[PDB]
C-alpha cells in the first residue's frame, strides 16, 4: 500500500501513481499514465505508492531533470529503492565524467555501422517469421513476431543459444514488470550467474560476437575489467528481449485499429521512416528516473537529497504543451517532438538497430499482410512498469487479401 509521508512533502502535491498498476489501465497503458498530465495536476508531485517518488509530469521538468546530472544522478535510478540501489549495469548506473568512456565500447557492438551490416539479416528474419503466418489468418503477435524478432537478431549477435530464450527473457521481465516471485536483486544475480562463464570464456578464446567484443573492449585506452563486461553486457540483453519487442506489440494493435492509417502507409511507403517517429512518440514505453545528490529546489519544489524522482520519457512527446493533439497518431506531423529514447547524457545507443527492426517490420508486414484486424471479441490488456508492454494481441485476417512476396 501506501509508505507514510516525509516531513518536508506538502500534502498538496500528492497523487498516488503507482507505476506497476497504474488506476486507469484498462483504458491503454499511455492513457493511464497521461491522467498525471489533466489540468489540474502540477508538474511535479508525489505518490506515496513503491516506497515513495516525487514524479515530473511534463517534458519541460523532465528535458531539465535528465539534462542536470549533477543535482539528478542515474546511482539509484529505478523504483522502489531496492531495485535502484541493487541496478548497476554500465554505463546506465553511472553519471559523467565517468559514463562517457564506457558509451564508445557499446557503440561498437550495438551501433549504426553495426546496424548497417545487419540489414540483410533482419530483413530475411521479418520476411521468413512473416510469410509463415501469412496462410494461417491468425497469430498472438506477442509470441509470433514481437519476442522472436528482435530477441533472435540479438541472440544471433551476441552468440547466445536460441533454447536459452525463455530462461533470459523471464529474468529481463522480472527486472521491468516483476511478477512479485522475485526481487531485482536476485533477477539481476541470476542473469549475472548466466552470463559470468561466458565472459570468461570469451576472454579465453575470443570470437567476434557482441559479447567477445566487450569482454575484450577496452576503454579509454585501458582493458575492460570482468566485472565491468558483466556489467556491460547485461544492460545489453535487456536491450535486446524487452524494448523493440514491447514497441512492435503496441504498434501493431493501432495499425489493426486504424484501416486508414496502415492505409497510408500501403499507399505512401516512403513516409513509413516518419510514422516510425510518429509511432514511437505516440506509443512510447520506458520510465526510469533518478536520485537527488544533494537538497535541491527545483521549480518551487523542495526536494532532499536521496528523494527518488520517476522522469518517465514516455510522457515528454504525450505532454500536450510538446505536442499540440498528443493523443492522434499524425504520420505527416511537422516537429515530432519526444524523449522516447531518453535525453541527456544517456540517450539510447540501440536506437538505430530499433528503428531498423520497427521500419522492417511494418514494410515487410504491410507489403504482405496489408487487411487485418483485433481477433473477434479480444479486448487488449496492457501492461505497466519501467517498461510498458501488451499482455496479448491475437490478430486475424482473410488469407485471400493476403499476398506472398518473395525476398
Ligand atoms: C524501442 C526500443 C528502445 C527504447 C525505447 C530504448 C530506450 C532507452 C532509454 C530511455 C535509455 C536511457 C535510460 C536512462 O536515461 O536512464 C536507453 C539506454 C540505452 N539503450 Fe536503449 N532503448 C531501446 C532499445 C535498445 C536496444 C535494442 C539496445 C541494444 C541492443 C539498447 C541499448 C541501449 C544502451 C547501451 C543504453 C545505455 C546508454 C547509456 O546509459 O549511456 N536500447 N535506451
Ligand atoms: C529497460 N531499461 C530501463 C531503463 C533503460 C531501459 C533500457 C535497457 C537496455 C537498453 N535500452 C533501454
Amino acid at each position: 500500500n501506501l509508505a507514510p509521508l516525509p516531513p518536508h512533502v506538502p500534502e498538496h502535491l500528492v497523487f498516488d501513481f503507482d507505476m506497476y498498476n497504474p488506476s486507469n489501465l484498462s483504458a491503454g497503458v499511455q492513457e493511464a499514465w497521461a491522467v498525471l498530465q489533466e489540468s489540474n495536476v502540477p508538474d511535479l508531485v508525489w505518490t506515496r505508492c513503491n516506497g515513495g517518488h516525487w514524479i515530473a509530469t511534463r517534458g519541460q521538468l523532465i528535458r531539465e531533470a535528465y539534462e542536470d546530472y549533477r543535482h539528478f544522478s542515474s546511482e539509484c535510478p529505478f523504483i522502489p529503492r531496492e531495485a535502484g540501489e541493487a541496478y548497476d549495469f554500465i554505463p546506465t548506473s553511472m553519471d559523467p565524467p565517468e559514463q562517457r568512456q564506457f558509451r564508445a565500447l557499446a557503440n561498437q557492438v550495438v551501433g549504426m555501422p553495426v546496424v548497417d551490416k545487419l540489414e540483410n539479416r533482419i530483413q530475411e528474419l521479418a520476411c521468413s517469421l512473416i510469410e509463415s503466418l501469412r496462410p494461417q489468418g491468425q497469430c498472438n503477435f506477442t509470441e509470433d513476431y514481437a519476442e522472436p524478432f528482435p530477441i533472435r537478431i540479438f541472440m544471433l549477435l551476441a552468440g547466445l543459444p536460441e533454447e536459452d530464450i525463455p530462461h533470459l527473457k523471464y529474468l529481463t521481465d522480472q527486472m521491468t514488470r516483476p511478477d512479485g516471485s522475485m526481487t531485482f536483486a536476485e533477477a539481476k544475480e541470476a542473469l549475472y550467474d548466466y552470463l559470468i562463464p561466458i565472459i570468461e570464456q570469451r576472454r579465453q578464446k575470443p570470437g567476434t560476437d557482441a559479447i567477445s567484443i566487450v569482454a575484450n573492449g577496452q576503454v579509454n585506452g585501458r582493458p575492460i575489467t570482468s566485472d565491468e563486461a558483466k556489467r556491460m553486457c547485461g544492460l545489453l540483453l535487456v536491450g535486446g528481449l524487452d524494448t523493440v519487442v514491447n514497441f512492435l506489440s503496441f504498434s501493431m494493435e493501432f495499425l489493426a485499429k486504424s484501416p486508414e492509417h496502415r492505409q497510408e502507409l500501403i499507399e505512401r511507403p516512403e513516409r513509413i521512416p516518419a510514422a516510425c517517429e510518429e509511432l514511437l512518440r505516440r506509443f512510447s514505453l520506458v520510465a526510469d528516473g533518478r536520485i537527488l545528490t544533494s537538497d535541491y529546489e527545483f521549480h518551487g519544489v523542495q526536494l532532499k537529497k536521496g528523494d527518488q524522482i520517476l522522469l518517465p520519457q514516455m510522457l515528454s512527446g504525450l505532454d500536450e504543451r510538446e505536442n499540440a493533439c498528443p493523443m492522434h497518431v499524425d504520420f505527416s506531423r511537422q516537429k515530432v517532438s519526444h524523449t522516447t529514447f531518453g535525453h541527456g547524457s544517456h540517450l539510447c545507443l540501440g536506437q538505430h538497430l530499433a528503428r531498423r527492426e520497427i521500419i522492417v517490420t511494418l514494410k515487410e508486414w504491410l507489403t504482405r499482410i496489408p487487411d487485418f484486424s483485433i481477433a473477434p471479441g479480444a479486448q487488449i490488456q496492457h501492461k505497466s512498469g519501467i517498461v510498458s508492454g501488451v499482455q496479448a494481441l491475437p490478430l486475424v485476417w482473410d488469407p485471400a487479401t493476403t499476398k506472398a512476396v518473395h525476398h
